[PDB]
């Protein structure tokens, strides 16, 4: 590529692996979304949150395909997994489960950047911190938040717990 | 399900698979977009064009995914599967390829309306009447249109075709 | 902490002593607004330049206590010391003294970027280069400004050099 | 100091005294608002209603050296003494502290006020009486006001307690 | 410097040679917009984008001026060598030609980061990162655009090329 | 060149020099833009006035290379030569190396005006009468000012009198 420089083959093939991962956790949220419209749990705001976040990822899925373009890589699509679930349980358990997929996804970006560094791509570490690690630690942050508040209301068992974090929080 | 009301599991199932096939619209059209916004393609119109699809492939997917929460199905979601390909290879190639893919997807919404027909599901006829049967033929339409043209205009081999029609038509 | 994620516990506690240093920075500034407010002072806009000051360093602290909690550490507060002076002197020395001030918290900020590039932080060492490094910069560069204009006007002894940096510069 | 007049170097020391504990109470204050802000704590409006009592506490502070400035009295700065704990506990807890905290400020003022009065300073006396006195009554009324709810509601133990307070009352 | 803190020499040179690189990148954008105004080039939107090119040059070359004054390092300018050319020979030439230059120039930031990074300066590192890097990384892939546009439209020979070039991309 | 007329070799030769004069000019000026942003100079507004200063002479150059390709002659662009120092000593030194800088650029133009006069050139002689040199007379004329307020205050020695002429007459 005449515009590729100072841009690792590993570095790009680990952004199109952390593409992968990006639109799978859109995809893991957007599952979430749907399971909170779902007539039996029927919590528009757990829907809502998670639906944004979905297009989030999907966001975060495109800023690193348009940063393999931009770089001179090549976007190598893979499947899209499904999420591990289709019901998530409960808000409770699908904020733990976001949780879970944020740091994992974070645990990448880590890794990546320090591939970027291995590699003395400044560019592409510059990259991850400035869209991706500190929006990780946020999400983290606030899907700890959420966690924490939905089991001290003794969500998933107390039936106003998750109402009313719906209502309050997620509104 | 206590909402559940003449919606065949069939129909839940063909429902399933169908959003499955909208989500893979949406990543062929997402990997189009950015195979548009290579720095050897650079065809910003094709690539915005695609974009767009690619995000209505998801409204697509979304309007199933709503259908089955709001009749009581319940969303089974797979693998979405990668593009054929990565490399688009030209604006035409790709713009053959979406209509393939439409008149496919066409095929399934079609199927799908049989079996809503066949099982007496007029609502899930109706909501593929009316979001889905009109929307295909409309983009189907479309992307003639745009092969047309750029068959006409010698793309993908000569040189200013592909580059006027990214600005004209899809500008 | 269920959102601690690559987060040494020696950043954790450097983190801790730097909100402790900005706390300190802000007090060494409120005592420097209000001795310029003195009657036997009465240079009002060193006292507002100053105060300024102070409150950016509370906000400083403040940041650094939101990413404590952010990545999962624990806030720490120790006793803020009171500033080396009541007495502040002349405009000209508490300039210098905020110099130094800076210079000392800039070399902590780099001490703590250090550390996060040891400990493989990149989040941290990020975050101290988009909110603190050049902060630090520009101002130490402000007050490098402000020390030489004093001096070179003559400050403290000139009696008009204070009065006039007071209501030109800091107007 | 050619402004000072019937400022007696008794009140002098009591309005230093008073300002450290002004200061003081708003590192309390801080150190409760960013332990609100805990991932494993995460009531936000807890959170803010302390950061806003903690600004509040410096305007206190700043109020008090602006008088001894304006009474030509000399500003004699001293530690701030670390908040009690940096584990606040729960809200209600919280809540409690401050009303102790509030309380304690409460007594110091009305010494203060008392010191003023010996020493026939209505000036200091006014000054209190206008600025803090009342302000402290609010205070503790509303700080009570707050425990009584919590304590009601079931805070800490009932898990929809704080939650709910943070959303209603502290929104 | 008063101010100087944790500024090697080495990257006080470093910077030195940059801010003439940046005015020499200038200089050239400057002959090429001026070459694309000739009456037997007339390609006023080429010689407006590389006028543009030229200008945001310049600031670049301030921006690195600023930080060497903001470091307490000390400006030390040097000839700015004439462009390589006065006959840029064709809108593709030019837009290659300054493909070159900004890789070269992105070349030099990097290697400038590299010691930045060896003399763990992360201010400068920071610095390079967040005004040049990533500028340089879309510059490129810019031109990267442009050239490909060109080349697949014919230029220079095709007499079209540049001229619909001109009017749709740059216009 | 299809337009050139009446447009002597000698006179695109001095219009190619007189380019590059304006072009070391606004080198000038921008090395003591810098120079007055020094944290050891700081003079503010002297930097504004040199910046703004700089850019004219920009503007001078391209109208050159605008006249230049209006008359079919061709743009042979030079090094611009670094300033004769980037050590510019004091807003006074400075004033009076810009009002020598301009006689000298001035002395070109009327030199380049004779030589336009003498090639019976009206065009290019209004040109540089239109806009050269009436715009060296008025600047020279404005660093004469400058120069005499500087002196009759003490600059450089007088330590208020840059100070406040950076603040009062180039504010
Ligand atoms: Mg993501
Ligand atoms: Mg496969
Ligand atoms: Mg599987
Ligand atoms: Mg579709
Ligand atoms: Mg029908
Ligand atoms: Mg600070
Ligand atoms: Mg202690
Ligand atoms: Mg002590
Ligand atoms: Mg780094
Ligand atoms: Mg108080
Ligand atoms: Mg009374
Ligand atoms: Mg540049
Ligand atoms: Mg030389
Ligand atoms: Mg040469
Ligand atoms: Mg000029
Ligand atoms: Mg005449």
């Amino acid at each position: 590529s005449r515009v590729r420089q100072n841009f690792h083959p590993d570095s790009e093939a680990a952004i199109n692996r952390q593409i992968n991962l990006e639109l799978y956790a859109s995809y893991v949220y957007l599952s979430m979304a749907y399971y909170f419209s779902r007539d039996d749990v029927a919590l528009n705001n757990f829907s809502r949150y998670f639906l944004h976040q979905s297009r989030e990822e999907t966001e975060h899925a495109e800023k690193l395909m348009r940063l393999q373009n931009q770089r001179g890589g090549r976007i190598r699509l893979q499947d899209i997994k499904k999420p591990e679930q289709d019901d998530w349980e409960s808000g409770l358990h699908a904020m733990e489960a976001a949780l879970l997929l944020e740091k994992n996804v974070n645990q990448s970006l880590l890794e990546l950047h320090a591939l970027a560094s291995d590699k003395g791509d400044p560019h592409l570490a510059d990259f991850l911190e400035t869209y991706y690690l500190n929006e990780q630690v946020k999400s983290i942050k606030e899907l700890g938040d959420h966690v924490h508040n939905l089991v001290k209301m003794g969500a998933p068992d107390a039936g106003l717990a998750e109402y009313l974090f719906d209502t309050h929080t997620l509104g």
